[PDB]
């Protein structure tokens, strides 16, 4: 789930606040096709704090959210994986993880990870098809 006020995108490609994402709501999916919210759920908790190297919005989610990331060795491939178990790997296996955002670099390094002081409200639901969507920015972000 995600800390209330991430910034996604509809699937027509207008803005909305994760918190205003209702029951049914169409989103816009990585490869520009829809994908259907449901399950909408709310809660409050300290949650991590993701940031890159690249001049992007930070990150703020649950432990338990899961990350869409691409693996070093084309040279990436496709790896989800929660917070919580990407928080406890070694920093040296940390590397080869990147974020990424939809092909119109495209692959986000991030430089750090850290659960904050104090709780916040997040909001989360289910996606269907790949359970992938989209980010203002175009950060590409899992269930
Ligand atoms: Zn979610």
């Amino acid at each position: 789930c995600l800390q209330n006020g991430t910034r996604l995108l509809r699937a027509d490609g207008s803005e909305v606040l994760v918190e205003d994402v209702q029951e049914g709501d169409q989103l816009l999916g990585p490869d520009g096709t829809s994908r259907t919210a449901s399950k909408i759920v709310r809660g409050e908790e300290r949650l991590y704090r993701i940031k890159t190297h690249e001049g992007l919005e930070d990150l703020v989610c649950t432990h338990n959210h899961i990350l869409s990331m691409y693996k070093e060795r084309e040279s990436h491939e496709r790896v989800d994986v929660t917070v919580d178990d990407f928080v406890r790997l070694p920093q040296q296996e940390q590397q080869k993880y990147k974020l990424f955002r939809s092909t119109d670099a495209t692959l986000l390094h991030i430089n750090s990870i850290e659960l904050e002081e104090e709780p916040t409200k997040w909001s989360g639901f289910v996606v269907d098809k790949d359970s992938l969507y989209l980010r203002y920015d175009y950060l590409v972000l899992h269930n």
